[PDB]
């Protein structure tokens, strides 16, 4: 299931927990950026997949904001689940910045994660 | 500030409080798409932004499954609150549905929404 | 329809011409960023589009060297154009900057500009 | 270099010529979606890329017209080709339909494709 340790193709590490009417509740810890130990993450997953093979669609958010550094920026994650002897979750992700209303044209990042469980 | 209900171009309602700790808790009525009634939201904000004249980071999802019908698809916001007078979130987002392996590579559609308080 | 200059909401021009195989040719002056005088453009778009009132779908890319300036950066611009009086462009951009290895993961910034006909 | 044959992870094939000045001009074939046969493609690429190590930026579009087929639809490519050994290209991708206005929030699909220059 979703609920575990996942690691991404960069490093970071994020541990969920998977409610059972939707909810995602877990910590995040980066191994890029400006960024240090664990962030807290909150986000939904479908909780009643379609049953046909499908992926089970999720999200989730941190703001980079922590006890020890700020980086007044946050990240969304959206993807789905994959199921399977080497479960995976595929995501593409945005990551806003606060900026001036001036440099809002350059305050998003994007790109893609894939989380594995596999420690690396 | 964030605190309070908002709309969207298209006519969507968005319902939040936002917490000391950085929570953003609510729900989302979306004007389009595979969704009726209310959806839980749930995301993160900057709660100690630049004071520097800079927006204030912020994020929230919503899965597409209430008590009245699953789209099995979930949206991610990913933006900035712009404070005052005249109060803003513009935001832009991915919408991922969950599909099988051959056709995961059309599951994400991205756009930009601009929320208004009222 | 597609050719003539339009501009967008950070003030950059961009001058294009669309011709009878579907290809896009012209220039962009960026309005922000690492950029100055203009660039080459370079896209395609549907030449036989449907006429049941959907937009026309359309491309391009300038790559953010010229013989003044080299930012190591290319956009692309993905979108429609909407015709009549009130002609518009609408699109999502990405820009991507050419990076280390290390750094592969900040290489990329996503947008959306509105370009009006003048 | 960026000249040559590549193919992406869904097995599409992208030809492509870069010329010295910056243009990309060639022809893309789609494994999947409402697509059969080469369609043309033009682009830009960073024709003096940084001497630092750094990837060369580049973009390209195709427009889903050809001879046999017409998608009303069009997408580009954004990304960075990494030269060496098992060179490749990144990229980052969005693919918009031609829709009404009131179907515009659900016009652009996005996703990320990888071209290396090994055949399936
Ligand atoms: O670095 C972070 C936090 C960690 C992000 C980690 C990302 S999440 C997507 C991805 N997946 C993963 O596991 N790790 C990465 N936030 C960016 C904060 N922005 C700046 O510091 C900044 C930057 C910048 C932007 C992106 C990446 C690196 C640097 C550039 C210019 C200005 C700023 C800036 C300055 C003042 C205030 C706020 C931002
Ligand atoms: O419609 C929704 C839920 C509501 C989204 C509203 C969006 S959130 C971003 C934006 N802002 C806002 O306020 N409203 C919109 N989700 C997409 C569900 N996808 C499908 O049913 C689907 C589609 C499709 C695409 C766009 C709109 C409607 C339907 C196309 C092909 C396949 C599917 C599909 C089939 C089975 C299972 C899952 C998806
Ligand atoms: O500024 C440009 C060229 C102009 C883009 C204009 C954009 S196109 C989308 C939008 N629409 C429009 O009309 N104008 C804007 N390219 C980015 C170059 N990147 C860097 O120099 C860079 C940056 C950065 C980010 C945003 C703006 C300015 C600079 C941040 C960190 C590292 C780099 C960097 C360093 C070395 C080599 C390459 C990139
Ligand atoms: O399928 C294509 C062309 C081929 C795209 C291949 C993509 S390019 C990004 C990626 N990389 C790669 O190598 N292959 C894929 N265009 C989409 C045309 N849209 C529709 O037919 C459409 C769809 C839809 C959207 C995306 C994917 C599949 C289907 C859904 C609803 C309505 C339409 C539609 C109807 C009438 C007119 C225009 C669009």
């Amino acid at each position: 299931g979703i609920t575990g340790t996942w690691y991404n193709q960069l490093g970071s590490t994020f541990i969920v927990t998977a409610g059972a009417d939707g909810a995602l509740t877990g910590t995040y810890e980066s191994a890029v950026g400006n960024a240090e130990s664990r962030y807290v993450l909150t986000g939904r997953y479908d909780s009643a997949p379609a049953t046909d093979g499908s992926g089970t669609a999720l999200g989730w958010t941190v703001a980079w904001k922590n006890n020890y550094r700020n980086a007044h920026s946050a990240t969304t994650w959206s993807g789905q689940y994959v199921g399977g002897a080497e479960a995976r979750i595929n995501t593409q992700w945005l990551l806003t910045s606060g900026t001036t209303e001036a440099n809002a044209w350059k305050s998003t990042l994007v790109g893609h994660d894939t989380f594995t469980k596999v420690k690396p």
